[PDB]
């Protein structure tokens, strides 16, 4: 043999601890190796999300009190309800969705990045608390929580995704994980961007932009990992998974439209919020490596809302 | 009829998502409420660990190159091996241990705090990589990974804890979760502090102190939550769980002693490393609400080493 291999590489005869815990005990465990990185995209994402660390205490929400006080009681209630709705989706993602992805990682660094995502989506949920602490009465806060618990249209959306997280199909779990930052919160994010475009709650929209700076990377990353895994399947299994993605998005769009109509119809924002939602549904499909089937007309966003985005 | 409830509060007729996911789908989900906090200890812990956010890039490890170059290949190999061993334990805790705690939380905020722990223990593991990048050859780094995979005494320790994380007993899972930051890494932390007490690798010891600033809160918090849950058991079942804690710690001390003898005997550090380990075994039990059964002599630490430990980050 012209190539003498005296030792066998440690990496190919060991498993990460999470693999050992849940899947394969046939070999000993390897420590994470940050010196020999399998996918440089992992290091790029790790560096960006850790460099982007923030806490809601960094933003002076107190400065929004004047513009908040200009808003009628029904608008204040709409914002508190919408944001408590987004708090629920962040609680789902932080406590179930992100941590479920860790054991299904392609790489060692991916396990640590999803730990960062779980923590930072927790910070997202905590930030709404900070906004409420500054702007809302105890009565407004308590009412919003009651409204969320009793809103069947709102509950339907996380109830549809959670089963994919707790089941044993890692690709369907990954699609659910991408759908949360990629699609489900944009219907809600429409409201602060609408308000900011008209000069209301500027400091609140600064928190929303810090949340979105994280969520756009979360969607990209989960989509990137989905694409690497699905590419290794047969043409038939790739066709079945593409069908599953479109079928699940179709269902979630149906549930989102029902919820957004209920949330916004009284205010005249439902049509605009749904177009904003469908635009992001298109970007969600693109980040999974599929083509958007959505029309220019049904995805149209006002320039000044896009500007806030 | 004086006491009839006409209005049921949202909290007591809903569940957190993680409860809905793993335990009960009969009730609708509530969003986390940071405006009405059940346990003020959760907010204090959240505020401290988030305020204590750090990255290993923050510490100029390259300033250790002079003192690193003074150490012979045997000492450099010992440090790379020990630290890759600590990297393995941090990987176990970040990817399995902390994650496993979330669904067993007593409060909403506890679910988010364990997400923070999973991330920050990930940062701990990443910090050894930063030290290696700066100080070690590619040969030293690869050798240490091979050594960790093939070291049965090293492997035995995490292999003993992982089953508690993957099993359905949340109190045993919690004890394991406290044992990792409370006890299992201190045998390894002895080495950097031994060296920095003699003015070697001072910047490395700053990284270890930033890691310890997190791990002491992790141990306290998991111990605090253990004590709240064990208090809800019958006195009979409280006695059983106390016996399990002492039996598990006894077993883990056995495995740690074997590993530290194998790691250090050649460098004459084994006895002092084990004393340092048992000192922290004592602190671990105290944080679970039990008395340390260890003597002053069994737990003696040289004052110059204790000065490196107790020094604030
Ligand atoms: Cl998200
Ligand atoms: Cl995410
Ligand atoms: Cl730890
Ligand atoms: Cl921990
Ligand atoms: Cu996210
Ligand atoms: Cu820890």
């Amino acid at each position: 043999s012209n190539i003498l291999e005296m030792t066998k590489n440690y990496y190919d005869r060991s498993v990460s601890p999470v693999e050992y815990a849940y899947f394969d005990q046939s070999q000993n465990m390897r420590a994470i190796n940050w010196n020999k990185i399998v996918d440089e995209k992992d290091l790029e994402v790790w560096n960006r999300v850790t460099q982007n660390f923030w806490l809601p205490e960094n933003i002076p929400v107190s400065n929004d009190l004047p513009s908040w006080n200009e808003l009628d009681d029904d608008w204040q209630q709409l914002i508190t309800r919408t944001f408590t709705g987004l708090t629920l989706l962040d609680t789902v993602q932080s406590s179930i969705g992100d941590v479920a992805q860790i054991k299904n990682s392609l790489t060692e660094q991916e396990q640590v990045i999803y730990a960062n995502f779980a923590f930072m989506v927790g910070v997202h949920a905590r930030s709404y608390g900070t906004i409420f602490s500054t702007l809302c009465t105890s009565e407004q806060i308590e009412e919003a929580h009651e409204w969320v618990v009793d809103n069947e249209a709102l509950q339907a959306r996380p109830k549809a995704l959670i089963p994919f997280y707790t089941a044993d199909d890692p690709l369907k779990s990954k699609i659910a994980a991408a759908l949360m930052p990629g699609f489900l919160l944009y219907g809600g994010f429409y409201l602060p961007f609408y308000l900011s475009a008209r000069g209301k709650l500027p400091n609140t929209s600064d928190i929303i932009r810090l949340i979105l700076r994280d969520k756009v990377i979360h969607n990209f990353y989960s989509g990137y990992k989905y694409q690497l895994k699905v590419a290794k399947l047969s043409p038939e299994k790739q066709a079945e998974m593409k069908q599953f993605v479109f079928d699940l998005l179709d269902k979630m769009i149906g549930l989102e439209k029902t919820y957004l109509h209920q949330l916004y119809d009284g205010f005249g924002l439902a049509d605009e919020a749904i177009r904003f939602s469908l635009y992001n549904a298109g970007k969600f499909l693109q980040n999974l490596g599929y083509e958007s089937p959505f029309t220019k007309e049904e995805t149209r966003i006002a320039p000044e809302v896009f500007a806030q985005l």
